DNA sequence: CAGGAGCTTAGGAGGGGGAG
DNA sequence: CTCCCCCTCCTAAGCTCCTG
Protein backbone atom coordinates (compact mmCIF):
# COMPACT_ATOMS: atom_id res chain seq x y z
CA UNK A 1 0.00 0.00 0.00
CA UNK A 2 2.83 2.34 0.96
CA UNK A 3 5.37 3.21 -1.74
CA UNK A 4 7.27 6.28 -0.51
CA UNK A 5 9.91 5.12 -3.04
CA UNK A 6 12.50 5.00 -0.22
CA UNK A 7 14.46 8.13 -1.06
CA UNK A 8 17.98 7.52 0.28
CA UNK A 9 19.88 10.20 2.16
CA UNK A 10 23.61 10.72 1.69
CA UNK A 11 24.39 9.05 5.02
CA UNK A 12 22.31 6.05 3.94
CA UNK A 13 24.03 5.95 0.54
CA UNK A 14 27.39 6.15 2.35
CA UNK A 15 26.87 2.89 4.27
CA UNK A 16 25.41 1.24 1.16
CA UNK A 17 28.35 2.08 -1.11
CA UNK A 18 30.68 0.95 1.70
CA UNK A 19 29.10 -2.51 1.74
CA UNK A 20 28.93 -2.51 -2.07
CA UNK A 21 32.71 -2.01 -2.14
CA UNK A 22 33.38 -5.18 -0.12
CA UNK A 23 30.65 -7.20 -1.86
CA UNK A 24 28.07 -6.68 -4.60
CA UNK A 25 26.09 -9.86 -3.77
CA UNK A 26 25.69 -9.72 0.02
CA UNK A 27 23.73 -12.43 1.78
CA UNK A 28 20.62 -11.67 3.83
CA UNK A 29 22.66 -11.25 7.03
CA UNK A 30 24.95 -8.67 5.41
CA UNK A 31 21.85 -6.83 4.16
CA UNK A 32 20.06 -6.79 7.52
CA UNK A 33 23.10 -5.23 9.20
CA UNK A 34 23.31 -2.28 6.80
CA UNK A 35 19.52 -1.93 6.82
CA UNK A 36 19.69 -1.27 10.56
CA UNK A 37 22.54 1.23 10.21
CA UNK A 38 20.59 3.21 7.60
CA UNK A 39 17.28 2.66 9.46
CA UNK A 40 15.54 1.11 6.45
CA UNK A 41 13.85 -2.23 5.72
CA UNK A 42 16.10 -4.99 4.43
CA UNK A 43 13.94 -5.36 1.31
CA UNK A 44 14.88 -1.80 0.34
CA UNK A 45 18.60 -2.53 0.57
CA UNK A 46 18.22 -5.62 -1.62
CA UNK A 47 16.43 -3.63 -4.32
CA UNK A 48 19.22 -1.07 -3.93
CA UNK A 49 21.98 -3.62 -4.56
CA UNK A 50 20.03 -4.97 -7.54
CA UNK A 51 19.85 -1.44 -8.95
CA UNK A 52 23.42 -0.71 -7.86
CA UNK A 53 24.81 -3.70 -9.77
CA UNK A 54 22.87 -2.49 -12.82
CA UNK A 55 24.44 0.96 -12.37
CA UNK A 56 27.86 -0.71 -12.48
CA UNK A 57 26.86 -2.54 -15.67
CA UNK A 58 25.33 0.61 -17.19
CA UNK A 59 28.47 2.66 -16.58
CA UNK A 60 30.86 0.17 -18.20
CA UNK A 61 28.65 0.15 -21.30
CA UNK A 62 28.34 3.95 -21.13
CA UNK A 63 32.15 4.05 -20.99
CA UNK A 64 32.64 1.79 -24.03
CA UNK A 65 30.14 4.05 -25.83
CA UNK A 66 32.04 7.29 -25.14
CA UNK B 1 -2.73 -3.26 -11.65
CA UNK B 2 0.57 -2.11 -10.15
CA UNK B 3 2.50 -1.40 -13.37
CA UNK B 4 1.43 -0.94 -16.99
CA UNK B 5 3.16 -3.02 -19.68
CA UNK B 6 2.91 -1.36 -23.10
CA UNK B 7 2.77 -3.95 -25.87
CA UNK B 8 4.41 -3.46 -29.26
CA UNK B 9 1.13 -2.46 -30.90
CA UNK B 10 0.46 0.12 -28.18
CA UNK B 11 3.92 1.67 -28.51
CA UNK B 12 3.25 2.17 -32.23
CA UNK B 13 0.24 4.41 -31.53
CA UNK B 14 2.06 6.18 -28.69
CA UNK B 15 5.29 6.88 -30.58
CA UNK B 16 3.19 8.04 -33.55
CA UNK B 17 1.41 10.71 -31.50
CA UNK B 18 4.76 11.66 -29.94
CA UNK B 19 6.11 12.40 -33.42
CA UNK B 20 3.29 14.91 -33.95
CA UNK B 21 3.60 16.49 -30.50
CA UNK B 22 6.07 16.04 -27.66
CA UNK B 23 3.55 17.67 -25.29
CA UNK B 24 -0.01 16.51 -26.08
CA UNK B 25 -3.08 18.06 -24.49
CA UNK B 26 -5.64 15.96 -22.63
CA UNK B 27 -7.94 15.72 -25.66
CA UNK B 28 -5.27 14.13 -27.87
CA UNK B 29 -4.09 11.86 -25.05
CA UNK B 30 -7.65 10.55 -24.68
CA UNK B 31 -7.92 9.59 -28.36
CA UNK B 32 -4.73 7.53 -28.16
CA UNK B 33 -5.69 6.15 -24.74
CA UNK B 34 -8.78 4.52 -26.27
CA UNK B 35 -6.83 3.23 -29.28
CA UNK B 36 -4.39 1.43 -26.96
CA UNK B 37 -7.18 0.58 -24.46
CA UNK B 38 -5.18 2.10 -21.60
CA UNK B 39 -6.24 4.88 -19.21
CA UNK B 40 -5.15 8.39 -20.14
CA UNK B 41 -3.12 8.45 -16.91
CA UNK B 42 -0.71 5.93 -18.44
CA UNK B 43 -0.55 8.02 -21.62
CA UNK B 44 0.48 11.11 -19.66
CA UNK B 45 3.18 9.28 -17.68
CA UNK B 46 4.48 7.71 -20.90
CA UNK B 47 5.01 11.12 -22.52
CA UNK B 48 6.54 12.46 -19.30
CA UNK B 49 8.98 9.55 -19.60
CA UNK B 50 9.15 9.71 -23.41
CA UNK B 51 10.46 13.28 -23.23
CA UNK B 52 13.20 12.23 -20.80
CA UNK B 53 14.27 9.39 -23.11
CA UNK B 54 14.46 11.94 -25.94
CA UNK B 55 16.45 14.53 -23.98
CA UNK B 56 18.77 11.68 -22.95
CA UNK B 57 19.49 10.67 -26.56
CA UNK B 58 19.95 14.33 -27.55
CA UNK B 59 23.34 14.18 -25.78
C1' DC C 1 -4.67 23.09 -7.82
C1' DA C 2 -2.57 22.24 -12.55
C1' DG C 3 1.67 21.91 -15.89
C1' DG C 4 6.47 20.58 -16.46
C1' DA C 5 11.45 18.51 -15.25
C1' DG C 6 15.18 15.44 -13.04
C1' DC C 7 16.11 11.46 -10.41
C1' DT C 8 15.87 6.34 -9.35
C1' DT C 9 13.11 3.27 -7.17
C1' DA C 10 10.37 -0.56 -7.85
C1' DG C 11 6.91 -3.80 -10.22
C1' DG C 12 7.26 -7.61 -13.97
C1' DA C 13 8.69 -10.82 -17.28
C1' DG C 14 11.69 -14.61 -17.33
C1' DG C 15 16.21 -17.44 -17.34
C1' DG C 16 18.25 -20.81 -13.44
C1' DG C 17 16.73 -23.42 -8.45
C1' DG C 18 12.85 -25.38 -4.90
C1' DA C 19 7.90 -27.17 -4.41
C1' DG C 20 2.56 -28.42 -5.14
C1' DC D 1 -0.53 -23.75 -14.57
C1' DT D 2 0.39 -22.07 -9.54
C1' DC D 3 3.66 -20.40 -5.13
C1' DC D 4 8.09 -19.26 -3.32
C1' DC D 5 14.12 -18.39 -4.05
C1' DC D 6 18.24 -16.56 -6.91
C1' DC D 7 19.54 -13.37 -10.64
C1' DT D 8 19.18 -9.69 -14.85
C1' DC D 9 16.87 -6.67 -18.39
C1' DC D 10 13.47 -3.20 -18.95
C1' DT D 11 11.04 1.29 -17.76
C1' DA D 12 6.55 2.50 -15.41
C1' DA D 13 6.04 4.96 -11.69
C1' DG D 14 6.73 8.12 -7.17
C1' DC D 15 8.90 12.42 -5.11
C1' DT D 16 10.83 16.67 -5.28
C1' DC D 17 11.86 20.19 -7.47
C1' DC D 18 10.48 24.25 -10.47
C1' DT D 19 6.41 27.30 -13.03
C1' DG D 20 2.36 29.82 -13.71
C1 LIG E 1 -2.12 18.04 -28.73
AS1 LIG E 1 -3.94 18.48 -29.32
C2 LIG E 1 -3.99 20.33 -29.97
O1 LIG E 1 -4.41 17.41 -30.61
O2 LIG E 1 -5.04 18.30 -27.98
C1 LIG F 1 22.23 -23.80 -8.49
AS1 LIG F 1 21.98 -22.40 -9.85
C2 LIG F 1 23.50 -21.16 -9.79
O1 LIG F 1 21.89 -23.12 -11.43
O2 LIG F 1 20.51 -21.53 -9.51
K1 LIG G 1 -2.19 16.09 -7.71
K1 LIG H 1 20.45 -18.17 -9.93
Amino acid sequence: QRRERTTFTRSQLEELEALFAKTQYPDVYAREEVALKINLPESRVQVWFKNRRAKCRQQRQQQKQQ
